[PDB]
């Protein structure tokens, strides 16, 4: 199913969504490269406690339109926009993964939260990881991201190999938390996706949101893996907490980055108890 | 790389570019007696902020052909033309540092803005460096030039050392805005240049825009450093800003002529927000 978010020359640019169950809405937007798919152990959590579950590919990602135009937190967030208008949801509560985590704070900061209930960051990007003069809190200079999109340039389908071991720890955890088969499943929506998101997605990554963090008015949670070698903790979440102090905070121990797959059952009762609330 | 421009004799006239970058188009236009390379702090600021970055060496500067030919405005702008044409530049941004401002002017104002989205002046010329009985806010007669010219064809070498003082303001920045290696750098530049061209172009700093300003018809960007020693804020920016009181307006307390170097932090803070609106 698709929403259509704007135009690309000749072209519509629809995202592929999906809406399930019955309940309060729950949106849940998914990180790079992956797509709403990736969030099938939280889907089926949350559906199995009764709520309505919506998932939508980012531009560029999963089954949605490859634009080679708008890798913009403000686009994405107007994308969001529209899906929310579309779909006319009330008392939703929004949950980001990763870059979904930057559609969350930028959509509440520019758009407000009339719609919302509640909000949830995993894997969070906030509040900037650019490390600056203005912002030393930050997880590295903009070189080594640079590099990351360089290497994507380069050759994108051998990049998605090195990408998913630090993403997966897969040295921790291949063959215990997550099988050789569900890793082969993220490779293959990783190439599905558009190669000029693959490089223009990353540059995105380092978006300073900390203007847009006290726009959070509604209540949140902040999680996180102990183990993330993408988005290290002390420069993510752990500074996000400072800056949202009103959000209830959770550290999954020993969770790598991508956790929704790897801590699902951990992600799942610290997100439905977080929900009950 | 180069771009070619016309014919001299037996040989092409051919002006160095380079093209970096994605996004929208800046095209950088330097100044006396230096080359693109003059905007590589500039060039970096863009590049990290998504554009594509655009220089090209004025011919008789740099690395471009040295011809004994077209030292003139109308030239300079019909040089600046076929750059555009060539790489079918579109929505582009024309920045120019002091000679490169009249090449914006006298392209926007010859041949329209249909490839243009916005301009910027910085340490310009305009509005007209002359002064005369029509125009008393120009900064000098024209035998204060004929003097220059005289002076370059007298021993261009030693004329620069003299010119770069009074350009960076050295008796002030020497040691703290700009090193010596900074200033020999500038100084090997200006020695590798066409000999003729470096006698001719100052004839073509008191040419006539006021002509030329009416027909500025996208949003406009004047910034100049109230120290400029080379060209006077009081002849040259201010007058500038009431011919053009739309647009937007910066003067950079206490910098010099060359403060795309001294002081490209403020320069570099003042053209991305105006680019990005």
């Amino acid at each position: 199913p698709f929403i259509t978010v704007g135009q690309e020359n000749s072209t519509s640019i629809d995202l592929y969504y999906e809406d399930h169950g019955a309940g309060q809405p729950v949106v849940l937007i998914h990180g790079f490269p992956l797509s709403g798919h990736s969030w099938e152990r939280q889907s089926a959590a949350l559906l199995d406690a009764g709520y309505r579950v919506i998932t939508y590919d980012r531009r560029g990602f999963g089954q949605s339109s490859q634009p080679t135009t708008g890798y913009d937190y403000d686009t994405f967030a107007a994308d969001l926009n529209t899906v929310l208008e579309t779909l006319d949801l009330q008392d939703a509560v929004l949950v980001g993964f990763s870059m979904g985590t930057g559609e969350v704070a930028r959509y509440v900061s520019s758009y407000g939260t009339a719609r919302i209930a509640k909000v949830a960051f995993l894997a969070s990007l906030e509040p900037f990881l650019l490390k600056t003069d203005d912002n030393p809190d930050g997880a590295a200079p903009k070189e080594f991201f640079d590099g990351i999109v360089a290497a994507v340039k380069a050759d994108r389908y051998a990049f998605y190999t090195g990408f998913f071991n630090d993403f997966y720890n897969l040295d921790e955890n291949l063959g215990t938390r997550i099988s050789e088969e569900a890793v082969r499943n993220s490779w293959n929506t990783a190439a599905s996706g558009g190669f000029f998101a693959a490089a223009a997605a990353p540059t995105t990554w380092y978006t300073d949101f900390r203007a847009d963090i006290p726009r959070i008015d509604v209540p949140a949670l902040i999680l996180h893996g102990t183990g993330d070698r993408t988005l290290p903790i002390e420069n993510t979440a752990r500074v996000f907490h400072k800056a949202l102090p009103s959000a209830e905070y959770v550290e999954v121990e020993g969770a790598p980055h991508g956790l929704l797959w790897t801590h699902a059952e951990e992600v799942n009762t610290a997100l439905l108890a977080f929900l009950a609330k």
